[PDB]
């Protein structure tokens, strides 16, 4: 599988096995983390080592995540301003948990959304979001250039 990936030094996209490896969040001070599925376990929760979210997505054409990207991005900004990192995943880190990521880019660095993928694909190129997903990255990005949230 693809290694756990760096996005930011607090902020990494990764895979189902990544959210297992107590030994690397913890090298990597990661904090916080993000399951953007609605069925994997939350990973080492009753260690109580994390601040876990789950973002409830199913991998359908239908799936709306822009739902979850305020809330997303909240988290992230609380491991952040607080000192820790936060490891973000789905089953293999390729589509909804890189939508997200993708998205916290836009906002949070203002690049455009080819510029935020062109980012994340060339850190991780296992990356393809699902085209719905893609519309709703086109559409967040019109959203973020008029002032509509």
């Amino acid at each position: 599988s693809a290694e756990l990936t760096p996005i930011l030094p607090f902020l990494f996209l990764g895979n189902e096995q990544d959210a297992q490896d107590l030994d690397t969040m913890q090298r990597l001070n990661i904090g916080y983390v993000i399951n953007v599925t609605t069925h994997l376990p939350l990973y080492h929760y009753e260690k109580g080592l994390f601040n876990y979210k789950r973002l409830p997505a199913t991998d359908s054409n239908k799936q709306n995540l822009r739902q979850y990207f305020e809330e997303a991005f909240e988290f992230i900004e609380e491991a952040h301003q607080c000192g820790k990192g936060l490891l973000i995943h789905c089953q293999a880190g390729v589509s909804r948990s890189a939508t997200i990521v993708i998205a916290y880019l836009m906002k949070h660095t203002r690049m455009t959304m080819t510029d935020a993928y062109k980012f994340v694909k060339g850190k991780r190129p296992i990356i393809s979001p699902a085209l719905n997903f893609m519309g709703q990255l086109l559409e967040f990005e019109e959203d973020l250039n008029n002032g509509v949230t």
